[PDB]
């Protein structure tokens, strides 16, 4: 049974609610982004209208085989009427194709559902600027002040400089980057660009990337592993055993691996600056954990909400424990008292 925080009151709509069977009263199912926790339940047999971004709709059709007649893609930043209700999709600054959804209820209530997002000051000059929001359904993944991490730009600077130094010292080193979902593509694309290489990967991952509308992508990626000095592997293979095994397969072309694991936050963020990050090393293999986040830091989240001044907040993440829920509610009240809304 569908939980309350996936329902939009006053509508026939649900958000990210595909694992509950047929939802009573639901006339349109929205999907914010193509991550498995959110699409869980969709397949080629789904027969209700799905509303999403163009990029999400490419992935639904090609990766999950959802039939075309049930996929309803909407442009961003454009007022659309769905089953008699005005909606807008906004870029979420998450993974490719990820959206926030603004709903203009028939009774005058306005609701913003963030999906998963990385709040940014640029959102303060979207179509959000123009009107009041009564209810915010908020991605609270990192809703506690211990959650700090650098900008995506600083993390990419570190990765580029690290890779370029290593391969210039040793032209026989291979770079490997871990992946398990869409998102974080800048990591491997920026490293391949500095090295003058295409990124090599499996057929299944190439197929996923070809759905994402990235400009000039055919210039940047390939399935011919032999031609590439940046390879993508499943995240689970990014360990000393899995990398050793991969290096065997490269036919003596390489004698060193430098590997990257983009994570979210890890506790080593509470002590170590990005500039100071060091790898784990065993012989001719080194692995860097880099804190590349596609969710809001605590401070980014707080700035967004204090700017928006919603009347009520409904968290969508960390909702299963009383301790988490009480922590989040305490920070929402601090923010409201400090800003005066
Ligand atoms: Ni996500």
């Amino acid at each position: 049974t569908c939980p309350f925080y996936k329902k939009i009151p006053g509508t026939g709509f649900t958000v990210d609610a595909f694992q509950y069977g047929v939802v009573e009263g639901c006339t349109a199912y929205f999907l914010t982004h193509f991550h498995s926790d959110h699409y869980a339940g969709l397949s080629k047999h789904f027969t209700f209208p799905v509303y999403c971004s163009e990029i999400t709709g490419n992935l639904l059709k090609n990766k999950l085989h959802v039939q075309e007649q049930y996929i309803h893609p909407l442009p961003l930043d454009t007022e659309c009427i769905v089953n008699g209700v005005k909606v807008v999709l906004l870029d979420a600054n998450h993974c490719p194709g990820a959206v926030m959804i603004l709903f203009y209820l028939p009774n005058g209530t306005v609701i913003l559902h963030t999906g998963d997002f990385r709040a940014d000051p640029s959102m303060e000059r979207s179509l959000l600027a123009d009107q009041k929001v009564h209810m915010l359904y908020l991605d609270t993944t990192y809703c506690s002040p211990e959650y700090t991490f650098p900008s995506q730009q600083e993390v990419i600077r570190f990765a580029i400089n690290t890779a370029f130094e290593a391969v210039t010292l040793n032209p026989h080193a291979l770079v490997v980057c871990g992946t398990y979902s869409i998102g974080k593509e800048k990591v491997f694309l920026a490293i391949a660009d500095v090295l003058g290489s295409k990124v090599g990967m499996s057929q299944e991952k190439y197929k996923t990337l070809q759905c994402l509308n990235i400009p000039e992508i055919n210039s940047l990626i390939t399935t011919d592993m032999c031609s590439s000095l940046v390879h993508l592997l499943p995240m689970m293979q990014i360990n000393f055993k899995g990398l050793q095994s991969h290096l065997k397969k490269c036919g003596g072309k390489y004698n060193q691996i430098l590997a990257f694991r983009p994570t979210g936050w890890t506790h080593s963020n509470k002590f170590t600056r990005i500039a100071d990050v060091i790898p784990q090393t065993k012989g001719n293999i080194s692995i860097y954990g880099i804190p590349y986040s596609e969710h809001s830091s605590y401070l980014e989240m707080k700035r967004f909400v204090q700017w928006l001044k919603p009347q009520k907040i409904i968290p969508t993440v960390n909702v299963g424990t009383w301790k988490s829920r009480s922590t989040m509610e305490k920070y929402f009240r601090e923010w409201k008292l400090e800003a005066g809304y």
